[PDB]
């Protein structure tokens, strides 16, 4: 446990320090990698390999047809939304299956009406059914988790989520999950560590959802909280799989919604699911907000500047495969460490391809 004293009589009352992206860097090791030979294929679940380890948000303001087709041909997936008729998402589904034979995955909740849009997503020919929570340590979530597989389990991988903790990343292995999704709180529009004061920072999240999904062969896909292409390859690094992505992709031209022009500039609607406005659940308030992000041009762009960035960590790593570099160190950093990483005490005076102000 944490061995400073901050009050009262019990030393787990304060468990552990929680630390997340910008508080760690990876160290350079020796290396016979440069980015062109690193490969960066790496497993969605324990049947499905990317070649690129990226996932679409399942959220209405980021995955509908176009973006599950566009992550796909990058080498990635899609997790297509459910804020819609289970019609209008089996239809998406199969909008993306006949594009190619192309892998598509799709979120569902729990209960009655989540099993039916479950069945009818598998009907769809889909390939990952996303069992979509707040929080999957919930008894129900690991019912519907251990449910889907025993019933659909060897047509479809079924993937459980949301966890921040060993524990409950334990009871998704339990119950069958193919995969385990970590994230509580992190993501750029949620406010569930603020308004409901719950989470863990999300280094720390994945390496303790790690130390019980990594002994029984079972990938973490790392959601929520990550800003640039160097936030990926320190979340695989910290023992993730794959990586989730919300803000990231909400700006491209393949996420869902008209560009926004505000002041001369460009941007795209991006919203939490669990804001008011996506909610129009269990939730009595919302636990996100509604915003916009820069528009940010065509998905593969920002694929290629993501992977390029993975790439150069492979090489400084000396890590020839996802699973090397799932094994590099890290050093935690200061304050000052996070200014001296940016670019400091210069102004920019041209946007760089993977680097905005
Ligand atoms: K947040
Ligand atoms: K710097």
């Amino acid at each position: 446990t944490d061995p400073v004293p901050t009050g009262g009589d019990d030393p787990h009352k304060v468990a552990m320090l929680g630390l997340t992206f910008d508080d760690v860097l990876l160290l350079p090791a020796a290396s016979d990698v440069v980015p062109a030979t690193a490969d960066t294929s790496s497993q969605l679940t324990k049947k499905i390999r990317l070649k690129v380890p990226l996932v679409s948000s399942a959220m209405d303001t980021v995955t509908e047809s176009r973006m599950a087709i566009a992550m796909a041909r990058a080498g990635g997936m899609g997790v297509l939304h459910r804020n819609l008729p289970v019609a209008e998402q089996a239809g998406q589904v199969e909008m993306v299956k006949r594009s190619g034979g192309l892998l598509v995955g799709a979120a569902v909740g729990v209960g009655g009406d989540a099993w039916v849009r479950a069945m009818m997503l598998v009907d769809a020919g889909v390939d990952v059914l996303v069992v979509d929570t707040a929080h999957a340590h919930n008894r129900l979530v690991l019912d519907m988790v251990g449910k889907l597989k025993s019933e659909v389990g060897d047509r479809v991988e079924v993937v459980g989520g949301n966890v921040a903790t060993r524990s409950a990343a334990a009871a998704l292995v339990d119950a069958g999950a193919d995969a385990v999704k970590v994230g509580v709180g992190p993501g750029s529009i949620c406010t569930t560590r603020v308004v409901a004061g719950v989470g863990a920072p999300q280094i720390t999240a994945i390496l303790e959802a790690v130390a019980a999904c990594r002994p029984a062969g079972v990938p973490v896909i790392a959601d929520g909280g990550l800003q640039y292409s160097g936030d990926i390859a320190k979340a695989l690094a910290a023992g993730a799989s794959t990586a989730m992505l919300g803000s990231l992709l909400a700006g491209t031209a393949e996420a869902p919604g008209e560009l926004i022009f505000v002041n001369g500039k460009q941007y795209k609607s991006y919203r939490g699911m669990g804001s008011l406005g996506a909610m129009r659940e269990d939730k009595l308030v919302p636990e996100g907000i509604e915003g916009r992000v820069p528009f940010r041009g065509p998905l593969s762009s920002v694929i290629h500047q993501l992977t390029g960035g993975l790439r150069a960590a492979m090489g400084y790593t000396g890590s020839p495969t996802i699973e090397v570099l799932q094994q590099a160190q890290f050093v935690r950093i200061t304050p000052a460490g996070l200014k001296e990483s940016h670019p400091h005490d210069v102004a920019m005076t041209v946007e760089a391809p993977n680097y905005y102000a």
